[PDB]
């Protein structure tokens, strides 16, 4: 599995088996850890290895977890930024993940963010 980490934040996404997606600074969590899948050809699923649920981005902005392989929502595109940072980019709404400082996590179109930053990491 990999670890998806906010640089600005050092907080790691989290999937809940509840579906709620958050972020949390814990390492020993026992839902941080995903495994990034190929679908089709140029885009990712990024799915929780512990529950099975796969990260979605809503139309509305909020984010949560789901286990619908139909849903559109849930594919991504990563981008290098340089430095070993990456953009998680939804491609059916064009948002990028964010995690905020108070740990919700949520999308948004603006490239400039500084909290939409990520590390890939192997744990």
């Amino acid at each position: 599995p990999v670890l998806l980490k906010s640089t600005e934040t050092g907080q790691y996404l989290r999937i809940n088996p509840d579906g709620t997606v958050d972020g949390t600074r814990d390492r020993s969590d026992q839902h941080i850890q995903f495994q990034i899948s190929p679908e089709g050809g140029g885009e990712v699923l990024l799915k929780s290895t512990e529950t099975g649920q796969y990260l979605r981005i809503n139309p509305d902005g909020t984010v949560d977890g789901t286990r619908d392989r139909s849903d559109q929502h849930i594919q991504f595109q990563i981008s290098p930024e340089g430095g070993g940072e990456v953009l998680l980019k939804s491609t059916e709404t064009g948002q990028y993940l964010r995690i905020n400082p108070d740990g919700t996590v949520d999308g948004t179109r603006d490239r400039s963010d500084q909290h939409i930053q990520f590390q890939i990491s192997p744990e």
